[PDB]
Formats: C-alpha cells, structure tokens, sequence
C-alpha cells in the first residue's frame, strides 16, 4: 500500500504576499484550531497505510490537513487569505466525506470547523 507525495508547501514559480489577513490565519485560526484536544488526527497527512485505508486516496483527491496548512503559512506560500479558507474547508470535507455520520472523527472535526468559523467571523479588513 502507498501513500500519494504530500501537498506542495513550497512553490517558487507561485506569487505570494504576506497580508494582515494571513498573519491572523496563523497566529489567530490555525494555533486556535492546532492547540485543541481534538487537533491531533489532523495535524499531517493521513498516513493510509499505517491506517489501513486503502481505499482513502481512492475517495480523497485533493487531501489536506494543517500541517500543509501551517507550513503554508509559514513560508507564505498563499496569495490571499480565500487560498488559505480554501485549505481548512477542504481538510473538514474530505473528513465528512470519507466518514461516516456519528464517527468520532466527525465529531472531532465539526468541532474544529465550529472554532474555524468563529474565528473567521472576525478575519480583520484586508489592509
Ligand atoms: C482526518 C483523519 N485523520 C486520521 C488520523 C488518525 C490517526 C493518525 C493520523 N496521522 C491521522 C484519520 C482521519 C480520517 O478521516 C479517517 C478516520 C481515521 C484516520
């Protein structure tokens, strides 16, 4: 069983800015969301061959989680803060899609999404 090659976090060709915006998705969103007890089955890729999921990157084509996120952050590798979002609600989907309804993995990321959605609420002006 195999594993796909990680998301990219680093990217020469690809533009980028630092914006207040994604300065507060790091220090705001993602340490609210890495901090929680709940965190930790999304802080790297899913490893679907110790997990014995052979059929996750089957289901999952475009994985995410907030390592990627976080280093993509780090390195700055966003254009804007809706490249950013994106991320987060893709790694909440592919959860909600690969499992089931009453999974603890669901309620684990409905509770990060809750948080996520707080805090976004008040992403400051772009300025
Ligand atoms: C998001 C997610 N994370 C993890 C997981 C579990 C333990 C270790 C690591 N690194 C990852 C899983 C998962 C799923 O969606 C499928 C359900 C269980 C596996």
């Amino acid at each position: 069983s195999m594993n796909p090659p990680p998301p990219e976090t680093s990217n020469p060709n690809k533009p980028k800015r630092q914006t207040n915006q994604l300065q507060y998705l790091l220090r705001v969103v993602l340490k609210t969301l890495w901090k929680h007890q709940f965190a930790w089955p999304f802080q790297q890729p899913v490893d679907a061959v110790k997990l014995n999921l052979p059929d996750y990157y089957k289901i999952i084509k475009t994985p995410m989680d907030m390592g990627t996120i976080k280093k993509r952050l780090e390195n700055n590798y966003y254009w804007n803060a809706q490249e950013c979002i994106q991320d987060f609600n893709t790694m909440f989907t592919n959860c909600y899609i690969y499992n089931k309804p009453g999974d603890d993995i669901v309620l684990m990321a409905e509770a990060l999404e809750k948080l996520f959605l707080q805090k976004i609420n008040e992403l400051p002006t772009e300025e």
